[PDB]
């Protein structure tokens, strides 16, 4: 039949082809759909989009008709205005952090994950809208790499999050599958291709 797929927006593309080109290989009929990772979770389980598979950076342990298991991981980066005020600390920290302005996303509950670091936030719907207010010095955010690459070998934005971790915030990627495509060797090749893929990747 058709099996229905939903990556989250921190889904770098290389990591987003890779798993739909394996799923071609080893399933008939492939749709894909994107979401925010807030969105990811919550628009699986509303049970009327009929999606199979997520691969999202989202936790939840228990839901209903899907188990979960890693996929590989990303990165991601807490950005800024370069004159934001932040920036010239030059050691920056979660609590240096904490007092200035967090655009986050959110679109009404919140996971632990993407929970907001700060007391004082704004809520945006999706990265570019993050991205456009922080680079207008509206506030600082926690970006994907794939999203704001070129914003930083253009100066454009820089970096916080070389004390925190260095490299970037090494973020879990899940596959949240439905219980019954367990039964399917169809599912579990998937699953063993994409992760060498992914992991082949990283080198
Ligand atoms: F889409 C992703 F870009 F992948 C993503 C990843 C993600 N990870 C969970 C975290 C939340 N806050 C974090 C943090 C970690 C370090 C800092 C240091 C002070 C600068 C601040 C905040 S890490 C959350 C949202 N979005």
């Amino acid at each position: 039949r058709n099996l229905r797929v939903l990556l989250d927006t921190a889904i770098p593309p290389s990591f987003c082809d890779t798993v739909s080109s394996v799923l071609l290989d080893d399933f008939n009929m492939v749709s894909l759909i994107r979401t925010s990772p807030a969105d990811s979770l919550a628009t699986i389980k509303q049970d009327n989009a009929e999606i199979d598979i997520a691969i999202t950076i989202d936790e939840e342990l228990k839901i209903s008709r899907f188990n979960q298991c890693v996929l590989g991981y990303t990165k991601a980066f807490v950005v800024a205005h370069p004159q934001h005020p932040l920036c010239n600390a030059s050691l920056h920290s979660i609590a240096s952090l904490a007092n200035y302005r967090q655009i986050s996303l959110g679109s009404g509950q919140h996971s632990n994950l993407l929970r907001p670091v700060s007391d004082k936030v704004l809520f945006v719907e999706n990265f570019d809208d993050m991205l456009r207010l922080v680079e207008a010095g509206v506030g600082w955010g926690i970006a994907p790499h794939y999203f704001v690459e070129e914003r930083l070998r253009n100066g454009t934005l820089a970096v916080l999050s070389e004390l925190y971790e260095p490299g970037g915030i090494d973020t879990k990627v899940y596959c949240y599958y439905n219980t019954a495509l367990e039964s399917e060797r169809s599912f579990l090749r998937f699953l063993e291709s994409a992760r060498q893929r992914l992991r082949q990747l990283g080198r």
